[PDB]
């Protein structure tokens, strides 16, 4: 039940291997937090990455999105089955207006691509965006990794909720949750925390500025914060009713997708799980690629396993639970390398728990 072992050989090497200058990992098993860290948070500083280190987490930052319209919908201000023009009036009558807010939240919503075009720079551009697309498949039928359809879905969330997106995701969700070194917007306070990334230059780098920034991609955590955020996935029994059901509802199974099930933010498997089936669902081919995808009863029985990969130009992030064993991971980390090491370091650790 202690990982430590067992994350020395699987993470340490890492940062050799793919020239990381820095990578914090957090575990838990059945309540007990382990942390552990690597390197430095700044090649100029060479200060030490501790827990309390903020990088940007990228995409895992759609599973906190995911929280947010699951918070809305639990209030009632809003229905995942609603169209986006019933919260934006002028997307109303639009072809993108035919998908729900289930599809946007899935990949689903008819092709919607991966980033949105260099031209969209604001809010007006966004609209004219949306107003103009045209959909390359039927809503639920194709899963297309999207930046810009989650936005959009966390964009409705906070237009429905009737504020800020930033507001209400930093007081209602990441201080709801007790992550209270977590931000869209890094405070000047802890500005000190907030670790250099590297690109494949080895430039120092942070994420820059973009339409839907912080509902797609913009969340800067630590591994003290994020692994709190695990054990609520873990178990949200414990919070309070209306974020205990904005968390459980991250984890409903929407579409069978090859190998892997796509909720609203999280990614789920079997578990136990061949490490070969989770490299299969976290693959290139899989964030870049239209994949067949088919809706599916919710799955809800024995064991299942949560995660969500997530870079930006200079950080590498990867988070991954499994509710009935109380296990889960996350690593960070100030370089983004490869994927499928980061998973395969994961897997190894969980696998080795029992
Ligand atoms: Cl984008
Ligand atoms: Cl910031």
């Amino acid at each position: 039940a202690d990982p430590s072992a067992a994350v020395a050989r699987a993470f340490a090497p890492l940062l050799d291997q793919y020239d990381v200058p820095g990578m914090a990992v957090a575990v838990t098993v059945d309540g007990r937090q382990h942390f552990y860290e690597f390197g430095v948070v700044s090649k100029q500083t060479q200060a030490p990455v501790t827990r309390d280190t903020l990088f940007e987490i990228g995409s895992v930052s759609k599973t906190f999105t995911a929280t947010l319209a699951g918070y809305a919908a639990t209030r009632g201000v809003l229905n995942l089955d609603d169209h986006p023009g019933r919260y934006l009036p002028a997307l109303a009558g639009t072809p993108i207006d035919r998908a729900e807010l289930r599809n946007l939240g899935t990949y689903t919503a008819g092709g919607l691509p991966l980033q949105f075009p260099e031209s969209v720079t604001d809010d007006e551009q966004m609209i004219a965006y949306f107003q103009q697309f045209q959909p390359v498949t039927a809503p639920g039928k194709i899963r297309q990794y999207s930046n810009p359809s989650v936005g959009l879905l966390g964009h409705i969330s906070a237009r429905a909720l009737g504020g800020q997106f930033t507001d209400l995701m930093q007081s209602q969700i990441l201080t709801g949750l007790g992550l209270r070194r977590s931000f869209v917007d890094v405070t000047d306070e802890a500005m000190d925390f907030y670790a250099w990334g590297y690109d494949k230059k080895n430039h120092p780098v942070r994420v820059n500025p973009g339409v839907f920034d912080a509902e797609a991609y913009g969340v800067k955590s630590t591994t003290a914060d994020m692994i709190r955020f695990i054990e609520h996935n873990i178990d949200p029994g414990a919070l309070e009713p209306t974020l205990r059901e904005a968390v459980k509802s991250t984890q409903v199974g929407y579409y069978k997708v090859g190998p892997m099930v796509q909720d609203l933010g999280w990614e789920q498997y079997p578990y136990p799980v061949a490490l070969d089936q989770l490299l299969a669902g976290n693959s290139g081919e899989m964030a870049m690629s239209p994949q067949a995808a088919t809706a599916i009863a919710p799955p809800s029985v024995g064991s299942a396993l949560f995660n969500k990969t997530g870079s930006t130009d200079g950080f590498g992030a990867y988070a991954a639970f499994v509710p009935e064993r109380r296990i889960g991971i996350v690593m960070l980390a100030n370089k983004n390398f490869p994927i499928p090491a980061r998973v395969t370091a994961a897997h190894t650790v969980l696998d080795a728990l029992d």
